[PDB]
């Protein structure tokens, strides 16, 4: 939608289910109460941008991060084919409904819910639909033709290619590269000319930097006392890193390195004596990926 963000549609889970049923054997109109609340559970108002508790095809893994841009489902009811869209304001708002029913002498009062499952989001009475038959007459039951979805989720950083700034989460700042100890040197600054690219083999990923001073030593790595160096490409473990996020790689995406050959110690920030960037036992700090225009 957005610059640096594709929409991508795709196939969603889709449910129907009485909401409420009411019964009226006795002659005259009695009534009752009843209230809903059609939106997505749990919504974090604060952002849009939902991580994946389980898969939608091919394109969403789970932990990925996308958004909703819209829902379409296909319903057939009383063999009268329709169809309703969701936009993305109605999935990410709470909208109560309240109201009381008379039901007519001798009828059964139905109001089918619909509900959606994109991703994991569970996306509460989508739709409904007010049928209302005799005692006895059968009703018709809304059946679900096809179910699918707009989701937004970022440009596929393609490994071994696409140019990238690797932002600190909590600090905001980028990873820079600076001179310590005659070596190039990871560090955190505001500088945004600070651009790498990311491969992967049988090791793992590797962060090679494209702004090193010295040449050839490119590919970020830990020291064996915590450090975080650029050394020309090896099949060394030491300059090999662990994502959590499942491939591919997408603009925004928030994720976590864990150094391959210290399998307890992730790259992090750390007040040091010349950087700040370090590769420490027990922590793992969260870090945004973005892609240059
Ligand atoms: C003239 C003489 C009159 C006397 C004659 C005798 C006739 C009496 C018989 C009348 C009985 C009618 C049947 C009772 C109605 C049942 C109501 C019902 O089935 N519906 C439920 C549907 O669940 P929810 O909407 O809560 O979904 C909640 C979904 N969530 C998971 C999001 C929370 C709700 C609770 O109400």
């Amino acid at each position: 939608a957005a610059e640096g963000y594709e929409q991508i549609e795709v196939d969603v889970v889709a449910v129907w289910k009485e909401g409420y049923v009411y019964e009226n054997r006795g002659s005259t109109s009695v009534d009752q109460k009843i209230t809903i609340t059609k939106g997505m559970k749990n919504v974090n108002s604060e952002t849009r941008t939902v991580t994946a508790t389980h898969s939608i095809g091919s394109t969403i893994s789970t932990g990925d991060a996308f958004e909703i841009g819209s829902v379409e489902v296909s319903y057939s009811h009383s063999h009268e084919e329709s169809q309703v869209s969701m936009t993305e304001t109605e999935v990410y708002e709470s909208k109560v409904i309240e109201h009381t029913i008379t039901i007519p002498p001798t009828s059964k009062f139905t109001r089918w819910q619909l509900n959606a499952d994109v991703g994991g989001a569970d996306i509460e009475y989508m739709y409904l639909i007010d049928e209302v038959t005799p005692i006895g007459g059968t009703q018709s039951i809304p059946q679900v033709i096809t179910s699918r979805a707009k989701i937004i989720v970022g440009r596929q950083i393609i490994l071994g290619k696409t140019e990238i700034r690797i932002k600190h989460a909590e600090r905001k700042e980028y990873m820079t590269v600076v001179s310590r100890k005659s070596w190039p040197a990871a560090t955190l600054g505001h500088s945004k000319l600070f651009k790498f690219v990311l491969y992967e083999d049988w090791g793992g990923f590797r962060i090679k930097t494209l702004n090193t001073m010295y040449s050839g030593y490119e590919y970020a790595y830990s020291s064996d006392q915590g450090g975080i160096y650029f050394d020309q490409g090896t099949d060394n473990p030491k300059q090999r890193w662990a994502i959590n996020k499942s491939l591919p790689l997408r603009h925004g995406d928030v994720v976590t390195f864990m150094n391959k050959y210290f399998t307890r110690s992730g790259l992090c920030y750390d007040d040091g004596p010349a950087t700040n960037v370090y590769c420490l036992d027990k922590r793992e700090d969260k870090w945004i990926l973005e892609v240059v225009g």
